[PDB]
Parts: structure tokens; C-alpha cells; sequence
């Protein structure tokens, strides 16, 4: 157990937006619990849920990640990925994207997202990396309602292997 999100203290910690979309822990919903992370207000594929996780790691390392999801309103399945966002040597301009799995879910049912993934290496200049949900992508032109959808994120686990 190297990290672990269950919203159970209703806090949203350092979990943010990617772009102008909303976060919200709410009650009442959640995976065999309480309480989970809401995104809504999405308007990009690519806006979700995200949290820096490298200072919890060791670089170099392989490590386990899973999660939950759900989403409740719109089509009657749609997939979630779980993706890594990666920067180098404090270079915001040169990003790196990588999908560490994905599902498809059926509305209303709570589903676990997992991979073993690595951390890499300190000489990589490696100066973040952070984990995230999101809908498959497709180009702002292209996108519609049932790839915005608002989701629900819980029982975020990072794990040794
Ligand atoms: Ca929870």
C-alpha cells in the first residue's frame, strides 16, 4: 500500500482538474463505501481526474496500480482508461501521455481499472508523474455528449510488486 485514495474523509487532497471541469467528493456514492471523487462539467475526452504520484514511489520501480469507476447518467456502457501524464526535467511543454488500461463500463455498476506500471529512473530527469481517468480520445470537433459524461473515481491503490 504505497498509496491510497477512498474519499472517505471527504477530502479531495491534491486531486485536480485537467482543464475546466469540476472535482467534487461526494456523499452517498461510492464503492462498497460512502463517499468518491466526481468529475462532471466535462467538456474534453480528456478531462478527468488526476493526481501527482511520484513523490509516493521509488523511481526505477515497478508498481501496481488499480481503481474503481462508475458513471450513472447517459449511455448504457461506456469505456474508462486510466492513463499516466509524465514530465521531464520540469519541461511542461513536452508532456508525455501513456494508458495503463481501460474498460468498458456498464451504467450504473463499478468496475477496476489496474496495471503494473513503472516509475522510471532518476537519470531520466523524471520530475512528475501523475494518474488519471478520462473517455477514449477524440478530437474537439469530433467529441459528443455520451464522451462527456460525468464519472466517479474511488479505492485509488498504488501497491509494491
Ligand atoms: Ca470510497
Amino acid at each position: 500500500a504505497l498509496f491510497k485514495a477512498d474519499f472517505e474523509d471527504g477530502n479531495i487532497g491534491n486531486w485536480r482538474a485537467r482543464g475546466t471541469e469540476k472535482l467534487e467528493v461526494v456523499s452517498g456514492i461510492g464503492h462498497n463505501s460512502n463517499r468518491s471523487l466526481k468529475t462532471s462539467s466535462r467538456s474534453e475526452t480528456y478531462h478527468g481526474p488526476l493526481v501527482e504520484v511520484l513523490p509516493y514511489l521509488q523511481k526505477g520501480s515497478t508498481v501496481h496500480i488499480s481503481f474503481w469507476a462508475m458513471y450513472d447518467e447517459g449511455p448504457a456502457t461506456q469505456v474508462i482508461n486510466g492513463s499516466l501524464e509524465k514530465e521531464f526535467n520540469r519541461d511542461t511543454a513536452n508532456l508525455e501521455y501513456a494508458m495503463f488500461a481501460s474498460t468498458t463500463l456498464n451504467k450504473g455498476q463499478w468496475k477496476k481499472i489496474e496495471a503494473d506500471i513503472i516509475v522510471p529512473a532518476e537519470s531520466t530527469g523524471i520530475s512528475g508523474l501523475r494518474m488519471y481517468a478520462e473517455t477514449p480520445w477524440k478530437q474537439s470537433s469530433e467529441v459528443t455528449e455520451t464522451d462527456t459524461i460525468p464519472f466517479y473515481v474511488d479505492d485509488v491503490q498504488i501497491t509494491a510488486t
